[PDB]
């Protein structure tokens, strides 16, 4: 027989548990059972048994929300000096502070003094405050003379870092000797552009140099072209290590080669000849490009690091780069060969670059009927299952990525073709990715919501390929998506440009809750799409940019700018979160394009060269 099981669900949070118990006998079979077992335990956890908590923690050790219990009951077990229960259940990997720093204070009173000692100073160097439980840790540390004067300092550091003043300034009040060069610290971190005053920061001692440098980085940020003549000044005048020095270049260094001024390339030259950094090894080559110094680019890209010569990255810059700089050579034909079968967005570009045909081979990895099936016996995916089958999807998702943290690779793409079969796409995409079989493109690239969208390209004249390649993009179609500074739905429309958006065009919202809805969304998204891809004369290169970074933004990119490959514009943009956006969104389009019965190829003949003149 069926069950409604709700009845014992309104039962427990909040009330009793009368009507789960009556009902006990029934739902043996039944798997969402556990998450009422769950919150009866933990209504009354405080009671309750070892013996009881470890039978339940084994038992039912499978469900998401079973870490919150780990957490809650070792709170109790601390709060006891069952210490050793504790020990037998302590996991890092929980990543709860909260714990490490009760772990931490176990160490303490257990021997463990070098483990205590390096766990106190981990969690104490970090400049965010920590947990309650933290400031017992500290205290034993303290108490036991490791809270020295350079530790407190270093923390005060972090903090100031991170723009948290108030754990600055309260760390700053607890120096013994430094406690005004610490408060000058917390001056320069907040205003860096006090170091103006020369006079004012030159009394040669470690900490000073410490302040100023702090202040310089933070500097280079907004005003890099004064921490570059600063730091000229304060070299000599300060006690600068060497290291100290280097991370001052840095920030400096891809600071004003973000703004593809050349007098970073003589200082990331100088200060990184080892190609030790990344960051500043990738922006070098990618300032030379946008300088027009393909000469220099092209041996930049031999002496790559191989993790860095790997990337298909940089195996299609050092083909073009030295095909811009030895315009008839064949050598670069043999780069972009090897390079022109990957199904990425290096790969198109060097496929272009040959005029031969991408390389999209969707091919369905070879997947087992028994792996299929001990996937679907798992208790988590019948879990999913109903709650997918009842209508709650948070809880039905919650259970898919919690059960996807220890499936291996055969594993994982069974349940993404599970979640595929039942027209939950972003379950579907999530798994496959994480599992990285790329080749399934039926899975990884579905015609969702397609009535609407190719409807509403036509509407407002823009190959359908676009849209699809956009809502995939910022989505991955997941009708109510939401960011870490609150984009809301599936062409991501942010809270402000919503309402506007609908006024101008000629279309009426409701609310920041209508655009969960997809014809809503979908509509009003693909207006400010055209809206953008006219500001910039249709050119999807440039508008895909505008559509997330904003069009001021893509503005002062092209400043000022020449007859520039769209390849090197894509490339020189400052932000690391706008050109994978960008990138994808193009290479989106390529695949989406033929699904839609439609080549689009990478670029279209008048994206290709661009500028503000």
């Amino acid at each position: 027989q069926r069950r409604l099981y709700d009845q014992a669900k309104a039962a427990l949070a909040k009330g009793n548990s009368a009507p789960y118990m009556a009902s006990r006998s029934a739902l043996r079979d039944y798997p969402l059972e556990p998450y009422l077992a769950y919150d009866e335990l933990t209504h009354r956890l405080k009671s309750a048994s070892n013996e009881e908590v470890e039978r339940f923690l084994t038992e039912h050790g499978d469900l998401p929300q079973i870490g919150w219990l780990k957490l809650r009951w070792l709170r109790l077990l601390a709060d006891r000096g069952d210490w050793k229960t504790f020990v037998n259940y302590y996991d890092p990997k929980l990543n709860f502070t909260e714990l490490d720093c009760l772990y931490g204070q176990y160490q303490l009173g257990h021997g463990q003094k070098a483990e205590g000692y390096a766990t106190s100073e981990r969690l104490w160097l970090v400049g965010k405050s920590q947990p309650a439980a933290c400031d017992t840790l500290f205290g034993l540390w303290q108490g036991e003379g490791q809270l020295t004067e350079e530790k407190v300092w270093k923390r005060l550091k972090l903090a100031a870092e991170a723009r948290n003043y108030s754990l600055a300034s309260h760390l700053a009040q607890r120096l013994p000797t430094l406690g005004n060069q610490g408060a000058l610290m917390v001056s320069v971190a907040q205003n860096p552009a006090q170091l103006s005053q020369t006079g004012r920061f030159s009394q040669r001692d470690h900490a000073t140099a410490d302040v100023v440098g702090l202040g310089l980085r933070r500097l280079a940020r907004q005003d890099p072209e004064k921490a570059l003549s600063l730091l000229d000044y304060y070299s000599s005048a300060l006690p600068f290590s060497s290291d100290e020095k280097v991370a001052i270049a840095r920030e400096i260094g891809l600071s004003l080669a973000k703004r593809f001024d050349p007098r970073a390339l003589p200082l990331m030259t100088q200060y990184d000849p080892g190609l030790r950094d990344n960051t500043v090894t990738e922006w070098r080559t990618r300032l030379l490009l946008r300088l027009g110094r393909w000469d220099e680019a092209y041996a930049l890209t031999r002496k790559l690091p191989q993790d860095l010569a790997a990337t298909s990255r940089w195996r299609y810059w050092q083909a073009r780069s030295l095909q811009l700089a030895q315009p008839n050579s064949k050598e670069p034909i043999a780069l972009y060969q090897k390079l022109a079968g990957e199904r990425d967005f290096y790969g198109f570009l060097a496929a272009d670059r040959l005029s031969v045909p991408y390389k999209l081979g969707n091919r369905p990895a070879h997947i087992d009927p028994r792996v299929l099936q001990r996937v679907r016996n798992a208790a988590s995916t019948r879990r999913a299952m109903e709650f997918f089958n009842r209508g709650e999807v948070i809880n039905a998702r919650r259970e898919w990525y919690h059960a996807a943290r220890l499936f291996d690779r055969d594993e994982l793409i069974a349940q993404a073709r599970l979640a595929y079969d039942m027209q939950w796409y972003f379950p579907a995409i999530r798994s496959i990715s994480q599992a990285q079989y790329w080749d399934d493109l039926d899975i990884r690239f579905p015609m969702a919501h397609r009535a609407t969208l190719v409807r509403e390209a036509k509407n407002r004249g823009l190959h359908s390929s676009w849209i699809f390649a956009i809502t995939r993009q910022q989505s991955a179609f997941m009708s109510d998506a939401r960011s870490g500074v609150g984009a809301t739905g599936l062409m991501q429309l942010m809270p402000g440009t919503a309402k506007e958006t609908s006024r101008k065009f000629g279309i009426p919202l409701a609310s920041t809750q209508q655009l969960i809805v997809p014809d809503v969304n979908i509509r009003l998204g693909a207006a400010y799409l055209s809206q953008v891809h006219s500001q910039f004369n249709g050119n999807r290169v440039l508008a895909s940019a505008a559509y997330n970074a904003g069009p001021g933004r893509v503005r002062q990119w092209l400043k000022d700018t020449r007859h520039l490959a769209f390849d090197v514009w894509i490339e020189t943009i400052p932000f690391d979160e706008t050109r994978q956006y960008v990138q994808n969104v193009l290479s989106y389009a390529v695949i989406y394009g033929q699904k839609l019965n439609a080549p689009q190829p990478i670029v279209d003949w008048h994206e290709r060269y661009f500028d503000d003149f």
